[PDB]
């Protein structure tokens, strides 16, 4: 739950970059963030099942 | 990457969403959705850890 200096850095300039972004890009961003999240969640799901 | 099938109707049911968001609501939500990813993942490497 507590976030490093390192995590919270990329999180705050992630956000200035979706700020140029159109309104196509975001979508498009949105969408395909969605799908990693959704891999990189089964990911650690099977190794930590194992 | 090949998704399983539950993955391509959780893709889609969310894709459904979005496409129907505004700018202004795609852009806060994506920060939104980037931090609670960063989140998730420092959560992953905590339960990793408390089993070795």
């Amino acid at each position: 739950i507590e976030l490093s200096l390192e995590q919270q850095f990329s999180i705050r300039s992630f956000a200035t970059q979706v700020q140029n972004m159109s309104h196509d890009q975001a979508k498009d961003f949105l969408v395909k963030l969605y799908e990693q999240m959704v891999v990189r969640e089964a990911t650690y799901q099977e190794l930590l099942k194992h």
